[PDB]
């Protein structure tokens, strides 16, 4: 299994019980994503919404924070 991508329209009439954030070093937005939606199913949601990708600190080295949805 995988966690589904939810698109903001979905995502504001759900509310997240938790939000996973990982970091990533300049790779892929998609291999980012990939990880939410790996680390979203391993927490049990059904999907995930990306909030928001920041440079953690310092440039190169971003990070992505995520909410996580139930079924």
């Amino acid at each position: 299994h995988a966690a589904t991508e939810l698109t903001p329209e979905q995502a504001a009439a759900l509310k997240p019980y938790d939000r996973i954030v990982i970091t990533g070093r300049f790779n892929a937005i998609g291999d980012a994503v990939s990880a939410v939606s790996r680390r979203a199913d391993e927490e049990g949601a059904a999907s995930f919404y990306v909030v928001d990708t920041s440079e953690f600190g310092n440039s190169g080295n971003w990070r992505v924070v995520a909410d996580v949805y139930k079924a």
